[PDB]
Formats: structure tokens, C-alpha cells, sequence
């Protein structure tokens, strides 16, 4: 496909928010891109001095972003023309990753609602929603993939393992995965499908309702694949409601085609909230 092509004189970095494998995100100003054509804040991901595998993945990415539209998946702008570095432009979500930002309104840092976490929980069913309906399937699904905008809005990303962050949740079981993430078929069988990223998503309910813990926090890796590989789950978090772990349960059936299918789920989540907030497009 076409990917819109932004100039590089139009991009001012402002601040540095991380680096990846796939190089440093910016937090950056935009010139032209706006209606108004006015600076509005974007987010950058800048690759410098890319290998060929990586310039193969900068645009297999762009190429997939451009696809892949929907109010709950990562808005991408476009990227900048041949150069160093390559520069990839993004849809600036200023309270960060969620899992972050479940962190900080945890017990261990005022603190989020039922609702509150049940509309977390549907716009990220939402944008799953989405991905089955093109058939793709993530691989990674976690709070720490998803950002978070205004009004609680979140959208799921792919940022992959940090660069220059040590970091818990990726085991070289080659390629360094999410286990604590994965049902034993994934770990197992290297077998990926939508009933996979079902089963993650479980792990996200697990995730929202203790306020960005790890799952399987209390065990090392090799024990992490044992007790799903031995099909023991997570265990319900005291704050949630059995109805919630219930779906949460639903994910995690052993048999993947026993598994809820993501619409289900949504409507469920739906059903479940009091107050379910109301969409609206004008
Ligand atoms: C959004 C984003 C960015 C970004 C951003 C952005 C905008 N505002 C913020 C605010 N905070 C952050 C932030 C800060 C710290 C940390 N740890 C994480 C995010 C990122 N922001 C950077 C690199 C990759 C991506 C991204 O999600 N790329 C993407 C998305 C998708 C969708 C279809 C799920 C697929 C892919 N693929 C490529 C790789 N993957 C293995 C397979 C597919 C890449």
C-alpha cells in the first residue's frame, strides 16, 4: 500500500520517551500534518543506521499501520522518505503504556473503578475485535502494549521488549517470548492463533484488576512453564468480581476452540457493566 510521507522538516523533537529494537521513540511537534497544518504533538520512532532485517521490519510495520485502522488500534500518521534515520510518526497518547499507568493507580503507589477498569478492559476487547475481523493475529498482547490517551482512552499497540529497560516478562524459551502471557499450546507448539490472543487477553483482565502486577510474579520462568504447560491459572485477584474471573476463566479453557471468541467476550463485558460508557461519532 501507499503510506503517507511526512517531511522531515516538518518533525521538532521535544523529548525522549524510550528506545526499543526498533530504535527511539520521541515525544516530537508536527508541522502540516493537522488540519490546520498548526504543530499538534506526535509521537517518533527514529531507526538510525538500520540493518536490512530492520528496514525489512520498519516497513512491514508502516505497511501493516496503514491497514490496520480502528478507534482502538495505535493511530499512525506516516512515516519520513529514504534516509538515516528512518523515521516512523505516530498518534501521541500522553498517559503512556497502560500497564504503567495501572501502576500508578495501584495499592503499591486516587484509584480505579469497576467501570473504570471494565472500559479499559471493552476498548481493548474492542480493538480485538477488530484484529480477528482481518484476521490478525498479535502474538503479544499485554497492558504494557496498550497506551493510554484522554478520557481513559486506550488503544492497542506492539512495541515489542525494551531496549534499554531491564525487563521481567520476555524468557528465551532464537526469540524471546511473553510466557507468562501464553497458553500451552503457544508455549508448547509455537501455535498462534486469535484463541491464543484470547487466552492473553484473559491475562490483561488479570492484569487490569491487580493494577499492572505481573502475572505469575511469584514464580521464575522455568516454573512459569511448568504451571501452564500443567494447566494451573491465574488465580482471581481479591478486588474482582466473580463474574469477571468467570470470563477470565473462559479464556483460559485448555482447549483453545473451547475458548470464548473475542465478540463473545466483548458483549459480555458489556453486559457486565452498571454504566457502560456510551460511543459516540456525531
Ligand atoms: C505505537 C507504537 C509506537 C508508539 C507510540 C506513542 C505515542 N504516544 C506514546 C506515549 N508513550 C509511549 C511509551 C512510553 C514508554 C513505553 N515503555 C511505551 C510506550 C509511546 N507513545 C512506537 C513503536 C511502535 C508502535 C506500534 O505499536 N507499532 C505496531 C503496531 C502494530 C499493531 C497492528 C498492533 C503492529 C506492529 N508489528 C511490528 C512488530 N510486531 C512484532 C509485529 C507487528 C507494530
Amino acid at each position: 500500500t501507499y503510506v503517507q510521507h511526512i517531511k522531515r522538516r516538518d518533525i521538532v523533537l521535544k523529548r525522549e520517551l524510550g528506545e526499543g529494537a526498533f530504535g527511539k521513540v520521541f515525544l516530537a511537534e508536527c508541522y502540516n500534518l493537522s488540519p490546520t497544518k498548526d504543530k499538534m504533538l506526535v509521537a517518533v520512532k527514529a531507526l538510525k543506521d538500520p540493518t536490512l532485517a530492520a528496514r525489512k521490519d520498519f516497513q512491514r510495520e508502516a505497511e501493516l499501520l496503514t491497514n490496520l485502522q480502528h478507534e482502538h488500534i495505535v493511530k499512525f500518521y506516516g512515516v519520513c522518505g529514504d534516509g538515516d534515520p528512518l523515521i516512523m510518526v505516530f498518534e501521541y497518547m500522553k498517559h503512556g503504556d497502560l500497564n504503567k499507568f495501572l501502576r500508578a493507580h495501584g495499592p503499591d503507589a486516587g484509584e480505579l473503578g469497576l467501570s473504570q477498569m471494565l472500559h479499559i478492559a471493552s476498548q481493548i476487547a474492542s480493538g480485538m475485535v477488530y484484529l480477528a475481523s482481518q484476521h490478525f493475529v498479535h502474538r503479544d498482547l499485554a497492558t504494557r502494549n496498550c497506551l493510554v490517551g484522554a478520557n481513559l482512552l486506550v488503544k492497542i499497540g506492539d512495541f515489542g521488549m525494551s531496549r534499554d529497560v531491564y525487563s521481567t516478562d520476555y524468557y528465551r524459551l532464537h526469540t524471546m517470548l511473553p510466557i507468562r502471557w501464553m497458553p500451552p499450546e503457544s508455549i508448547m507448539y509455537r501455535k498462534f492463533t486469535t484463541e491464543s490472543d484470547v487466552w492473553s487477553f484473559g491475562v490483561i483482565l488479570w492484569e487490569i484488576f491487580t493494577y499492572g502486577k505481573q502475572p505469575w510474579f511469584q514464580l521464575s520462568n522455568t516454573e512459569v512453564i511448568e504451571c501452564i504447560t500443567q494447566g494451573r491459572v491465574l488465580e482471581r485477584p481479591r478486588v474482582c468480581p466473580k463474574e469477571v474471573y468467570d470470563v477470565m476463566l473462559g479464556c483460559w479453557q485448555r482447549e483453545p476452540q473451547q475458548r470464548l471468541n473475542i465478540k463473545e467476550i466483548y458483549k459480555i463485558l458489556h453486559a457486565l457493566g452498571k454504566a457502560t460508557p456510551i460511543y459516540l461519532d456525531i
